[PDB]
């Protein structure tokens, strides 16, 4: 990790360092264009849909596929059960 804010940069994620420079970023991490990975959905990302956090990171495509938490699935889950069945 030489120079700073561009020029050679390396990826702590596959274990190379990159010179043609695929480099991204996150809090202070930095990765390749195609080693974003995120472990919230547990996907292998895309390049400009994603989320970084202290060192570790989850996806805009969650912040996507996800917009909007609450709840979905016919069923609700409490129905009438009640307890003893
Ligand atoms: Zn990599
Ligand atoms: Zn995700």
């Amino acid at each position: 990790m030489a120079q700073k804010v561009g020029g050679s940069d390396g990826c702590p994620r596959c274990g190379q360092a990159v010179y043609a420079a695929e480099k991204v970023i996150g809090a202070g991490k930095s990765w390749h264009k195609s080693c974003f990975r995120c472990a919230k959905c547990g996907k292998s990302l895309e390049s400009t849909t994603l989320a970084d956090k202290d060192g570790e990171i989850y996806c805009k495509g969650c912040y996507a596929k996800n917009f909007g938490p609450k709840g979905f699935g016919f069923g609700q889950g409490a129905g009438a059960l009640i307890h003893s069945q």
